C-alpha cells in the first residue's frame, strides 16, 4: 500500500517525539505503517522507562495518529550489563530475545513492504525480517551509532554482521560511517524538519528584549544556565523541556517551561535572538553536531547557537564553549549575540527526508561511497 513496519525502542505512543515519530509519520501518510516498539520488559519498571504509562496496552495492537502501535513486553530484555564477564550471558538474552518474537512481529514482518529498524535493539531483528519478508525492503536508519549508545557487544557484532544484508543503512551523519561495516547500503540522510517550520514560528511568544532558547533535555546543562544567566541578566533564556525544572542557581531572567508540543517550540525558536544546546559533556559522538534535533531546528532558522565545542561540527553559526567553563559559555554567548542570523543548512522536510530515508539510491547524492 506500501505497508511499513518500524522498530525501535522508542514507542510512537510518547509524547515525546523523537526523530523515529516524525518519519512514522511520514510513513503513515504513505500507506499502512506499524510500530513496533522493543526493549520494554517487566525489568523496564526498575530503572524508569517513560513507555511505562503504556504498560496496560502492553502485548496488544493499538492505534495512534494513524499507526499500529504495539509495545512489546517481556519478562526481561536483553541490555549491555557493562561487564565483560557478564557477556556470554547478554549474548544468551539477546539470542533468547531474538529467537522469541511475538507472532503480532512476525505477522507484521510477513505484511510489510518496508521495515525500518531504527540504530539499537532493532538490530536484534534484522535476520528475522529477512527469514520472514526477504521481499521487504529492509532500511535500517541510523538516529545513533552503536557504540555512542553503548550498546551490547552482541547489537555490535549483529549489525556487523548483517549490516551488508540491509537494503538500506541511512546514517543520520556521515561521520557516523566509520563503524559501519558496509557500504554499497550506506548513505547519508539527515534528519528532517517539519514541511511547516516557518509558518509555525510565528507569531512570537516573547516581547521585548534579548531572548536565548533551549529546547529538549538531552544531556540537559543546568549549569549552563547559572552562568549564563547571572553573566547576561540582560538576555531571556527560554529553557524548554529540559527535563528538570528550575534549577536553585538560574537567575529570574531565565524562564523555565514544562515539556512543549513540537510545534509550540517553534515561535520560541524562531523568534529568539540565539539558541542554545546545553549538552553537559562532551563526551558525544562527532556526529552529534549533524544529528541534535534542538540544533538542526535553530539551524533551520539560521539561529546562532551556543553548545560545547564537542557539537559545534562543522556548522558556521555555533559558538562553542566548554561545559562547566563559565569564561567560555560568556565567551560563546558573547558572540552569538553579535551573529548573523544566516539560513547556512538545507534542511529537507520530513516527506523529502522519508522519500530519501526509503529509496536513497533514488537521490545519489546520499550515497557515502562511490
Ligand atoms: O519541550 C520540548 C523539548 C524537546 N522538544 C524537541 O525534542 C527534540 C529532541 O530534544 P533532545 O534534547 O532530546 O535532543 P536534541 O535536540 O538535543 O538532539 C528537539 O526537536 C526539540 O525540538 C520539544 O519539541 N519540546
Amino acid at each position: 500500500r506500501p505497508c511499513y513496519l518500524v522498530l525501535s525502542s522508542h514507542d510512537f505512543r510518547t509524547p515525546r517525539r523523537a526523530n523515529i515519530h516524525f518519519i512514522t509519520d511520514q510513513l503513515a501518510l504513505r500507506g499502512t505503517t506499524r510500530f513496533f516498539s522493543l526493549r520494554y520488559s517487566r525489568l523496564s519498571r526498575m530503572k524508569g522507562d517513560m513507555r511505562l504509562p503504556l504498560d496496560d496496552t502492553a502485548n496488544t495492537v493499538v492505534s495512534h495518529n494513524g499507526v499500529d502501535c504495539y509495545l512489546w513486553r517481556t519478562t526481561v530484555h536483553p541490555f549491555n550489563t557493562r561487564r565483560s564477564w557478564l557477556r556470554p550471558v547478554e549474548d544468551a538474552m539477546f539470542r533468547w530475545y531474538a529467537a522469541h518474537p511475538p507472532k503480532q512481529l512476525l505477522d507484521w514482518m510477513r505484511e510489510s513492504d518496508v521495515i525500518v529498524f531504527e540504530s539499537g535493539i532493532a538490530v536484534a531483528f534484522i535476520e528475522l525480517a529477512k527469514r520472514v519478508n526477504p521481499a521487504a525492503k529492509l532500511v535500517y536508519r541510523a538516529s545513533d551509532g552503536l557504540s555512542t549508545i553503548n550498546v551490547a557487544s552482541y547489537i555490535e557484532r549483529e549489525f556487523d554482521r548483517v549490516a551488508p544484508t540491509l537494503d538500506v543503512i541511512a546514517l543520520v551523519s556521515p561521520a557516523m560511517a566509520a563503524e559501519v561495516v558496509s557500504r554499497d547500503n550506506v548513505f547519508h540522510v539527515g534528519h528532517g524538519v517539519d514541511h511547516n517550520l516557518d509558518q509555525l514560528g510565528d507569531p512570537s511568544p516573547y516581547a521585548e528584549g534579548i531572548h536565548a532558547v533551549a529546547v529538549g533535555s538531552m544531556l540537559f546543562d543546568p549549569e549552563f544556565f547559572v552562568v549564563a544567566s547571572k553573566a547576561f541578566p540582560q538576555v531571556t533564556f527560554h529553557v524548554i523541556g529540559s527535563g528538570m525544572g528550575r534549577h536553585p542557581g538560574y537567575g529570574d531572567n531565565v524562564i523555565v517551561y514544562g515539556e512543549m508540543k513540537h510545534a509550540q517550540t517553534i515561535g520560541y525558536i524562531k523568534h529568539a535572538r540565539f539558541g542554545i544546546a546545553p549538552y553537559a559533556s562532551e563526551q558525544v559522538p562527532v556526529y552529534l553536531a549533524d544529528s541534535s534535533m534542538k540544533l538542526l531546528q535553530y539551524d533551520f532558522f539560521g539561529l546562532p547557537a551556543v553548545c560545547p565545542n564537542a557539537v559545534v561540527g562543522p556548522y558556521k553559526s555555533r559558538f562553542g564553549y566548554t561545559p562547566g567553563n563559565a569564561d567560555s559559555v560568556i565567551a560563546a554567548i558573547t558572540q552569538a549575540l553579535e551573529a548573523p542570523r544566516v539560513r547556512y543548512r538545507q534542511c529537507l522536510n520530513w516527506s523529502d527526508t522519508t522519500d530519501r530515508v526509503l529509496d536513497p539510491r533514488a537521490y545519489p547524492e546520499t550515497r557515502l561511497y562511490p
